[PDB]
């Protein structure tokens, strides 16, 4: 079973917190890995119900089990905040332009 799926891309619990550890690091580090530089502060301007509170950050959860490294970020992210816990994990999958959409 999949604890979060987005779009066709299954999720355990142990994907969630291996990515946003990595991430986390970063984002204490002020350092980013990528063209697109993650991690990177994430605006809820699509109203998420997110029980944590902001600042809010991304970055990116693979597919393959793979800490991101740098090259093509896929379309799945989790997202952290300031102190560590998790908000929640989005896609681009089956969303246009620049629309989110919440892993289920
Ligand atoms: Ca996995």
């Amino acid at each position: 079973a999949c604890d979060y799926t987005c779009g066709s891309n299954c999720y355990s619990s142990s994907d969630v917190s291996t990515a946003q550890a990595a991430g986390y690091k970063l984002h204490e580090d002020g350092e980013t890995v990528g063209s697109n530089s993650y991690p990177h502060k994430y605006n809820n301007y699509e109203g998420f119900d997110f029980s944590v509170s902001s600042p809010y950050y991304e970055w990116p959860i693979l597919s393959s089990g793979d800490v991101y490294s740098g090259g093509s970020p896929g379309a799945d992210r989790v997202v952290f905040n300031e102190n560590n816990q998790l908000a929640g994990v989005i896609t681009q999958t089956g969303a246009s332009g620049n629309n989110f959409v919440e892993c289920t």
